[PDB]
DNA sequence: TTCAATTCGGGTAATTCGGGCA
DNA sequence: AATGTCCGAATTACCCGAATTG
């Protein structure tokens, strides 16, 4: 399963562009759509509520 | 061959299937067509991508 | 043959990117 | 470092009816 950038927004309630920020720092793997787009992989997603 | 249907590549990309039309249709996927013409794309070259 | 599910097309909203500024 | 916001431009998502699939 993966997660859109608004998704992963939501859960941490915080704005889409600090995942994507947390994307740019290394400690989120993104896959990239070839468009460009991020789509987060989502068991690292619950490796940040265990963080 | 194996061939995917356009909504199986718009899952593992997790993105609209047309979306994946439009990636074909824009040089980006190689695309074979159906006789009705539906497209269908090749899973190996689709994880030639997850290679990138 | 019929039938549910999908994938055409086009059009139009909604996200997302990216960089730079606060 | 660490978010949040504004902008423009690019990418993607939802809407429809009709055609194709298997």
């Amino acid at each position: 399963p993966l997660l859109t950038p608004a998704e992963v927004a939501t859960m941490f309630r915080v704005d889409p562009k600090t995942v994507t920020r947390w994307a740019k720092a290394g400690k989120l793997t993104s896959i990239r759509t070839m468009g460009g787009h991020r789509r987060y992989r989502e068991a690292e997603v619950r490796a940040l509520m265990a963080g």
